[PDB]
């Protein structure tokens, strides 16, 4: 169990977003954290790097520091078969349920949780949060002095029943469940210590900050993409169900009335995802030959700092997932002052307000209805745009995402 005492934002603190909550926000804030002041707030997980769990962190554990807590975050170290179990883990209780869990992944898992445990006396700290399941059987390796909160970033709706029971035996102890949706909130629990906390994007990293003209243009000119033709764009994983064959045929159906619209499908994925890979092929092979389409993924160079010029030099994003979990690209977009159409699934029917910040449609053809109204009213687009940025500002940004712990730490 190593610590992160260094971080990557730097040295964040509630002041550099003074400018984006307004100084009311901020104070509302501070106030929250002097009944909290001087005290312990750890986090743990499984890595600081990979993630987008690591990511917030890095920004958030700066930010409570900043503000009177004496926030501090420890990771856990493992082997390759620890964390090849985990992923198991990970995919067994996001359904799956071909997956066995045995007992030499018991033992393993218990095990690397038993030793990191005796590294730093977790006990002894006022608060402790644990990320994620990997971590989650460190609870019974030390007496309970202090709440501990147990994060949960992934779907539990419909989970592997055999690892859900095993799990179940840490999860239960904490003293509260935190899950993005309530959806992912296991009966096996108990509603009343627990608690609904939709993550959040942090205004001021690669992935939403606040590009110049001149490198959004370079992005553009790089990956052959004419910011002077619309273009509509949808960000996501390759797989299946993201509705990226919908997009295809939505890009297509507008192109007739508008000859010059262009698709941009972007994409990350780590390169030991066949099943991402494979769809990805399937996606180049259907669109065929047609260039107006830009497939954009890391494998060509495409990275957050990328994406944000791409989702900014936008003029509709779509969303069209068919089973989703929060949905944080949506989040970005509406950020960025874009219109989003999407499916009400998942997170994305909790962003959109249908009709203000952007449009939830049912189908492709409703999708092409709205991204051609869209496109033959940028005023209205601008709109909508406007409105969905102040939705994320006084919702969805890092600052109402601490605040929101705030609250959750003076309720105990
Ligand atoms: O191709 C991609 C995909 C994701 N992102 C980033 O990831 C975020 C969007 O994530 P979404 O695409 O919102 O993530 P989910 O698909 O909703 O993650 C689902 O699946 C994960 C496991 O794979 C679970 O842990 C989550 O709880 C579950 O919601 C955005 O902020 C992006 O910065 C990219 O930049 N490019």
């Amino acid at each position: 169990m190593y610590e992160v005492k260094e971080f990557s934002s730097g040295k964040r603190k509630l002041e550099d977003y003074k400018s984006i909550i307004g100084e009311e926000e901020v104070s509302k804030i501070q106030e929250k954290a002097e009944k909290l002041k001087g005290r312990s707030f750890v986090h743990v997980n499984s890595t600081s790097f990979g993630g987008g769990v690591a990511e917030i962190l890095h920004s958030l554990v700066p930010l409570l520091r900043s503000i009177g807590i004496e926030a501090r975050w420890f990771v856990i170290e493992g082997p390759t078969e620890f964390f090849n179990v985990t992923k198991t883990f990970h995919n067994a209780l996001q359904g799956n349920e071909s997956l066995k869990l045995t007992e030499e992944m018991k033992e393993l898992y218990l095990n690397v949780n038993r030793e990191n445990s005796k590294f730093i006396d977790l006990s002894s700290f006022d608060y402790v949060l644990v990320h994620d399941p990997q971590p989650a059987a460190l609870i019974e390796f030390y007496e309970k002095k202090s709440p501990w909160l147990w994060r949960c970033h992934i779907d539990l709706s419909s989970p592997n029943r055999e690892f859900w029971e095993f799990l179940r035996r840490f999860v239960e102890k904490y003293d509260r469940y935190i899950f993005h949706l309530p959806e992912y909130v296991q009966p096996e629990l108990d509603r009343n210590k627990a608690v609904i906390m939709p993550p959040s994007i942090d205004p001021l990293s690669e992935k939403n900050v606040e590009l110049k003209q001149t490198e959004i243009l370079r992005i553009l000119e790089r990956f052959d993409v004419d910011p002077e033709k619309p273009i509509i764009t949808q960000v996501s994983r390759f797989d299946p169900w993201k509705g990226i064959f919908d997009v295809i045929e939505i890009y297509r159906k507008v192109k007739e009335k508008i000859p010059g619209v262009q698709l941009l499908l972007v994409g990350v994925m780590a390169h030991d995802d066949p099943e991402g890979w494979i769809y990805f092929e399937k996606t180049l092979r259907k669109i065929g030959e047609d260039y107006d389409v830009k497939v954009l993924t890391n494998l060509i160079g495409v990275h957050a700092r990328e994406v944000n010029a791409f989702q900014r030099a936008s003029d509709v994003i779509l969303q069209m997932s068919i089973r989703a979990g929060f949905g944080l690209t949506v989040t970005e977009a509406m950020w960025k002052g874009k219109p989003v159409i999407g499916r009400a699934v998942g997170g994305i029917k909790f962003q959109i307000v249908d009709g203000e910040t952007g449009f939830l449609v049912r189908d492709a053809n409703e999708a092409v209805e709205v991204v051609l109204y869209l496109l033959k009213h940028p005023e209205v687009s601008k709109e909508m745009g406007a409105k969905a940025k102040e939705r994320v500002r006084k919702n969805f940004i890092i600052t109402k995402h601490m605040e929101r712990y705030l609250d959750i730490l003076n309720s105990l």
